[PDB]
């Protein structure tokens, strides 16, 4: 479990799925999709000229979640898009029964005749 959300304020977008390929542009949305808050959130930073993923800090996380409170606690009409992909499993078996005959020999001799 624990969905890692990737944030690129630079080249991603707040409306994405928050993957490494589709990074979010806000840490706030990372918290929305997962609602894990203290989960693993990685934000791309450019360190020594290279873009790397750095783990979000509790300070930045709470800074993002503080706003989550504001909109979600009061519950305004902004629509917090999470969306699940799919978890639908199908299955059906065919019902049938065996049908055989049996021989039943009876005397039918009549003991009282």
């Amino acid at each position: 479990g624990s969905m890692t959300v990737y944030i690129c304020p630079e080249t991603g977008d707040d409306g994405n799925d928050g993957s490494e390929l589709k990074p979010l542009r806000t840490l706030y949305q990372a918290m929305i999709i997962t609602k894990s808050s203290k989960g693993d959130f990685l934000i791309r930073t450019k360190k020594d000229g290279k873009q790397v993923w750095e783990a979000a800090s509790k300070t930045a996380l709470k800074k993002s979640w503080k706003r989550y409170e504001q909109e979600m606690l009061k519950n305004e009409k902004v629509a917090a898009k999470m969306l699940e992909k799919d978890a639908t499993e199908v299955g059906v078996k065919a019902a049938l029964e065996e049908a055989k005959k049996v021989q039943i020999e009876l005397d039918t001799s009549l003991s009282y005749i």
